[PDB]
């Protein structure tokens, strides 16, 4: 499950919550082999008695999930970065086996950019969209620097916080965000992390569409792998869907770095351009 993680060593042991300091409060989510849980823990932070985070109570004991736990848990405690998830520890005392990860208040980014389309309610300007897009690069920019490779970046697996703060996660194959060369012969590198990097931004100036959203899922891997293009999204500047082009290379090694595109970003977010659909 991690095996393609393992160049990457821990430096230490994972954090250790006691039980009876996380008190469940309801259900957040489900589905990769668990539920999350909105809950409140004590004793995790020096200053607050007690504060909100989200737990994911583990559905098995194979024991290859707990090995599998382990090792997920080593690698989370690794990840320490503003745009990436921040994973508190785990609880080992009795069954379900408990991960605990902060709470961000606003959700997942696709239903954040459902809702706020066709917090301050109302359609996400240009600005927004670009913080959001600068946000998840940046994110991108400290994986890449770890020889970390995501797999699986997308809306859905990225988190909103309060003042609108964006991290990037994974919830638990994403044919539509895969390059060629990772539908057909299951290569992940940096370079196909780019590469839904461009699908990412073209899903924040779609305000959440799906990509290829107009084709089956079949219809979507053959036009993958035949070269198609996704179209320019309405909101979308030009500045920006030439960053998704440079994304979307088909030769691995003439795709865009991260650190250039999180920086064409940032120019961007700084100063949006008058850009008016
Ligand atoms: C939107 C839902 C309800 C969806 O479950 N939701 C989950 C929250 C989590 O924090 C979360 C839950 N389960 C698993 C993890 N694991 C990682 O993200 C692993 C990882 C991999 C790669 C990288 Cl680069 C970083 N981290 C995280 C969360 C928090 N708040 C809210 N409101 N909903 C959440």
């Amino acid at each position: 499950m991690h095996h393609h993680h393992h160049h990457l060593v821990p430096r230490g042991s994972v954090h250790h919550i006691k039980r009876r300091d996380i008190v469940l409060k309801w259900e957040l989510g489900e589905g990769a082999f668990g539920k999350v849980f909105l809950a409140e823990c004590h004793n995790l932070l020096p200053e607050q008695d007690k504060m909100l985070v989200a737990v994911k109570a583990l559905k098995e004991a194979s024991e290859s999930a707990r090995q599998d736990f382990q090792r997920e848990a080593e690698l989370l405690t690794m990840l320490q970065h503003q745009h990436i998830v921040r994973f508190f520890g785990v609880c080992t005392e009795g069954r379900p086996l408990l991960m605990v990860f902060e709470y961000m208040r606003h959700g997942d980014l696709n239903r954040f950019l459902r809702s706020h389309g066709p917090v301050a309610p109302g359609p996400l300007g240009l600005g927004q969209l670009l913080a959001v897009a600068s946000q998840v690069a940046a994110g991108m920019v400290y994986l890449a620097g770890l020889h970390f490779v995501h797999r699986d970046l997308a809306t859905r697996n990225c988190l909103v916080g309060q003042g609108l703060v964006v991290k990037i996660g994974d919830f638990g194959l994403p044919i539509r965000w895969m390059p060629p060369e990772s539908i057909l012969y299951r290569k992940f590198t940096t370079e196909s992390d780019v590469w839904s990097f461009g699908v990412v931004l073209w899903e924040i100036f779609t305000y959440g569409k799906q990509p290829w959203y107009q084709l089956s899922n079949t219809e979507a891997i053959d036009c993958i792998t035949q070269g198609r293009e996704l179209e320019r999204p309405r909101a979308c500047p030009p500045e920006v869907y030439a960053i998704m082009r440079g994304c979307w290379q088909r030769e691995p090694q003439q795709r865009h770095s991260i650190k250039d595109v999180h920086a064409r970003l940032q120019a961007l977010a700084q100063a949006p351009p008058v850009y008016l659909d």
